[PDB]
């Protein structure tokens, strides 16, 4: 669990927010990207693992799953792919209500930035800062213990 | 210490490779962009703030340094902008070796990727990742030990 993460796509002034949750805190990185395809996944997916340690990534969709791009990115990076479905339905949901939060904090920066993905890397700060501890926070020490 | 970073640009295939060191584990995130202009060095600040907590940047150059796009995106995200002058002088050395140490696994893998912001990814993840114990892990284990 300290190395699972989950991929989310979410859509947003007719582009695509990619987004990778930390299944265990909370944390995220997000793009945007004009549209979700296996390529822009796998190199999202390469960012994302030269980063932090991504052991699993529950994909978003069959489409990715499927994606010979998405497979040889994680055979590269040492990530074992799995579907996304949520066989404990505290996923569909979870998903949506971190959607909805984040495209509320993309409303509350989105005029002090000109570009949709500045304000996209504006509401992934917001999320990762905010203390509820903060997700930033909880995978630093997740992962530390993980390590020790 | 657990806060501060070190800005390094430097060139391959006429583009240009923006890099972040956390100075104290060696832990690097990386982007190639055709050019630094501060819009791109503001940009990528704002990102590598949103990813880990980023309290002091030394950066790369004055013309960074002065941009008022740069110093604004400090600002928002709550970074101590300091230039990078190498008081103590083992600094531009170890940045050259850096530089030189991640073109040659750029070129290790370079024939694995079509473009080269894959294969920057690429080393990337393989520098973060080497054991020497790692980068990825000394960043991790440095900042939990901060938080705690
Ligand atoms: N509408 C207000 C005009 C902003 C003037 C100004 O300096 N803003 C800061 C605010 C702010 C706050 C955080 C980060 C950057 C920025 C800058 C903006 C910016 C910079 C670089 C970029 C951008 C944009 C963008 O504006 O999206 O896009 C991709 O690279
Ligand atoms: N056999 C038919 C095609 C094989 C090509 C293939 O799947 N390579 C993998 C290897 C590999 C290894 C790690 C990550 C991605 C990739 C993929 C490459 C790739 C994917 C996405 C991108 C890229 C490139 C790129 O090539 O730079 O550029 C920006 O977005």
């Amino acid at each position: 669990s300290p190395g699972i993460w989950q991929l989310d796509c979410t859509h947003l002034e007719g582009k695509v927010i990619l987004v990778a949750v930390h299944v265990a805190s909370g944390y995220i990185e997000a793009e945007v990207i004009p549209a979700e395809t296996g390529q822009e996944t796998a190199y999202f997916l390469l960012k994302l693992a030269g980063r932090w340690p991504v052991k699993t990534v529950h994909t978003d969709n069959g489409s990715n799953f499927t994606s010979t791009t998405v497979k040889a990115a994680c055979w590269w990076a040492g990530i074992k792919q799995e579907d996304g479905i949520p066989y404990n339905p505290q996923s569909q949901g979870v998903i949506e209500s971190m959607n909805k939060e984040l495209k509320k904090i993309i409303g509350q920066v989105r005029d002090q930035a000109e570009h949709l993905k500045t304000a996209v890397q504006m509401a992934v700060f917001i999320h990762n800062h905010k203390r509820k501890y903060s997700a930033g926070e909880r995978i630093v020490d997740i992962i530390a213990t993980d390590i020790q």
